[PDB]
């Protein structure tokens, strides 16, 4: 497992969480919702394959993105 | 143009900008880079179709996401 495969997954988990909040705020259109559903399935499969816990990865992804937004 | 189609595009523009910064920080793997390239093409087409300026939309997307991260 390369370091970058791990950081890529972490980021994608956190961005998925942000997109889910946009949908819970009723700001997403139909195709945005469809991408959210498809990506959740994809992320779970990648998480299974890598053996990475999704909640843990989501939290590291948040830290990576906060570092970047600074 | 529905309100939600606009907020969905704004969010997607800003998240694309975040993903681009992850790649500039050398944190992305090959498939992460491939999704970045594919999505840039898709976003430009959606921006053209809607008549929305991508830089403007990116900045509103940032505000939407900051509201959510609070």
């Amino acid at each position: 497992m390369d370091s970058n495969t791990v950081s890529s997954f972490q980021v994608d988990c956190f961005l998925w969480h942000v997109r889910k909040q946009v949908v819970d705020q009723e700001l997403g259109d139909a195709p945005f919702l469809d991408r959210l559903r498809r990506d959740q399935k994809s992320l779970r499969g990648r998480g299974s394959t890598l053996g990475l816990n999704i909640e843990a990865a989501t939290h590291v992804g948040k830290q990576i993105v906060e570092k970047i937004l600074k």
